């Protein structure tokens, strides 16, 4: 979404979205911890009285070039409990790709559906269509005993059959598979 | 230091500098709390594993214009204990004015002198001269019984006789006088 014509880099924004405490910070921290130090910037936590943000950027060395430009990935999330919907509206500004992180716990299903509809509403207000943008869903907390089946989560949250990944974010299970999937969809859009 | 030609604003950066726990957050919070809501942005706290930052901006209504441009002030500080000198080097990037906040406690005099010399060294590395830049010193914690006299602080920290203010930052004593002094010196440089 942002071209740096001098440093010859395409900057793209990947937003991790989902209900409070679903595992968005965990995904970003795990990715950050496993990313080579020379390819990434700092892990930045931003806080105000009203809102919170967690983000970082990285330039993967493995990737080629799109018309002589290298692609830099910026991973953004609104962590924890959200008190103002404005922060979820702000996080989506200039989004290139979205990872919806669903909390697999039975007690968080209503929250997952509320957040997924909130994502659709906030994207539409900015001229983005959730059915057309690079978008992947992660069924997080697969380790917990109170987790709903993959079939129940698919039926409730993935009617359009978009890429889905089962994860246990603290151990990194499914974390890089979710990231690689949305990043590939973003690169295809850029090409 | 940054001209916004479209919004017709001169943006200037004021850095509060001094040893850890000297009263820099207190100064910024007191100023922020007494600034009219319609003239300021959010009070932003930034944190990484290595460093911390506290900042906000405000456009005072009382001020006139410099060649049809309004002046917006950005107040920046590295709060708390500092683990990496790089954060003190980074905070000074694009600085227009500096407030050195000295902790008046006897046990913090060595820290004040170390920090003041560190400010001089970090400014020189970026091509700034501490003897030429808008710079004011604040003798904070004047309320404490273990406070050194104003004469002892002047002798140890103000050999060049630059503007000095006695403060008790939590009660706001000397806080706006310190700010108005450095801001006036910045405005003269801009004119
Ligand atoms: N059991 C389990 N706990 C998880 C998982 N993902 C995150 N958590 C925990 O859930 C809590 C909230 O997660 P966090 O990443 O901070 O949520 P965020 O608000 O979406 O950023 C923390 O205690 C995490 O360790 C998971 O896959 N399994
Ligand atoms: N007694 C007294 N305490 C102060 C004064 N200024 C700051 N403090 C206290 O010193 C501690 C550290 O101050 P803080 O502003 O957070 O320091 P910073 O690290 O420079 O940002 C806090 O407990 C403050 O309330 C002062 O003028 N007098």
């Amino acid at each position: 979404s942002f071209i740096n014509y001098s440093s010859r880099e395409i900057n793209c924004k990947i937003v991790y979205y989902g209900p409070g405490l679903c595992g968005k910070t965990t995904n970003l921290q795990y990715i950050y911890n496993k990313t080579a130090a020379e390819t990434k910037g700092k892990l930045i936590s931003l806080s105000t009285e009203t809102d919170r943000t967690l983000f970082f950027d990285f330039l993967p060395l493995s990737l080629g070039e799109i018309r002589g430009f290298k692609t830099r990935f910026h991973l953004y999330t609104v962590p924890g409990q959200v008190f103002y919907d404005a922060s979820r509206k702000l996080i989506l500004k200039g989004v290139d790709g979205v990872v919806f992180v669903a909390d697999s716990q039975i007690e968080r299903m209503e929250a997952n559906m509320e957040s997924l509809e909130n994502l659709r509403i906030n994207l539409a207000e900015q001229g983005y269509d959730l059915n057309k943008i690079p978008y992947v869903i992660q069924y997080n907390k697969r380790d917990l005993p109170n987790a709903v089946t993959v079939e129940e989560m698919r039926k409730a949250l993935n009617h359009r059959n978009i890429p889905e990944y089962q994860a246990v974010a603290p151990t990194g299970v499914g974390v890089f598979d979710t990231l690689k999937a949305v990043a590939k969809l973003v690169l295809t859009e850029l090409k």
